[PDB]
């Protein structure tokens, strides 16, 4: 059912891994460069792009940079060695919804895989101040601009905006990471993108803190 665009540099563990999702019976397509994966991705809706963090002709940053102007809210995981993911960390966690380190285990990748697919699908009001949400195709206008947000950070701005009450950043991890089994501070890292994201300076932001409780959002 659900499919995989997979490009992987090490060329037995792109065999590997190719032949074990299929067992899971997913669909996968195996892309050796990041030019062909982006021109495949652009005509085909991936359910997850597995990645490293560099494809050869290009980085990923810059591939999903590429995509997100016509599908902002694609669903990037990385996979890469640990010294290549952290020299990275800030840029990856901005534009992947997940990473893992090699030497992967393949339980383990599987096994997250299938709780990021869930909490993509549980989660598949359309105004707030000068936003409008197009719930449909998972985008987002300021305006007559398109906000591009990712993945993660618009799954994080709607379930702000379908609360009435303020969150905990205990609610928001089980909302935005459901299925993914409890450290909250990822949650203020995405806070802080999200409001990168929407606030315009010298206004108030879109998103406030709430003393001892959470977050939820604000108003002009």
């Amino acid at each position: 059912g659900k499919r995989i665009l997979l490009l992987e540099k090490e060329r037995n563990l792109a065999h590997f891994l190719s032949l074990e999702l299929q067992k899971e019976q997913y669909r996968v397509d195996l892309v050796e460069e990041g030019q062909k994966a982006l021109s495949m991705a652009l005509q085909t809706d991936y359910d997850l792009i597995l990645l490293n963090v560099n494809l050869g002709d290009m980085m990923a940053q810059d591939f999903a940079e590429k995509l997100s102007r016509t599908k902002p809210a694609s669903v990037i995981m990385i996979l890469d060695h640990w010294e290549d993911l952290q020299e990275e960390l800030e840029v990856v966690q901005r534009f992947a919804v997940s990473y893992i380190y090699k030497p992967v285990l393949i339980e383990n990748l599987v096994a997250r895989i299938s709780a990021i697919f869930r909490g993509r699908d549980f989660i598949d009001p359309r105004t707030y101040r000068n936003l409008r949400i197009d719930v449909e195709h998972h985008t987002v206008y300021r305006g007559e601009e398109m906000i591009a947000l990712t993945r993660r950070e618009y799954d994080l701005l709607a379930t702000l905006m379908g609360s009435k009450k303020v969150l905990t950043r205990e609610q928001l991890l089980e909302s935005v990471w459901k299925y993914e089994s409890t450290e909250t501070n990822i949650v203020d890292v995405y806070i802080r993108y999200l409001r990168s994201k929407l606030d315009v300076k010298g206004q108030k932001s879109y998103i406030k803190t709430v003393r001892g409780v959470g977050y939820t959002m604000q108003e002009g």
